[PDB]
């Protein structure tokens, strides 16, 4: 459900409720991720946050490299949502000018 590392550091219970806070906060994206997987690195120029999250529909994917722990941290789940939105799609729909009629069934599988 929310599983979190790091190999420079180590998981406090403020950074698991931050984190995990956002996740139950996460209600319209709630669908589909079957245990979640969120990794913390850090370079001389600031800290990095990887995650990785399998889907019954496929995965997705978010990393972040704010100077800030935290900023990285809450940047990457941004990704994560933003990720989500994506999948929602909206599209820009579109009937016609006046009505018109098309479709078929005898042919549109074989060959579409």
């Amino acid at each position: 459900t929310m599983n979190i590392t790091s190999k420079q550091m180590e998981i406090t219970p403020a950074i698991r409720q931050h984190v995990a806070d956002r996740l139950a906060k996460l209600e319209k994206w709630q669908t589909h991720l079957i245990n979640p997987h969120i990794i913390l690195s850090k370079e001389p120029q600031g800290f990095v946050a990887d995650a990785t999250i399998n889907t019954p529909n496929g995965v997705l994917v978010a990393s972040g490299k704010h100077e800030d722990m935290y900023t990285a941290i809450n940047e990457l789940i941004n990704k994560l949502e933003r990720q989500l939105n994506k999948l929602q799609h909206k599209g820009e729909a579109r009937r016609a000018a006046t009505s018109v009629k098309d479709a078929n069934f005898v042919e549109e599988v074989e060959e579409e």
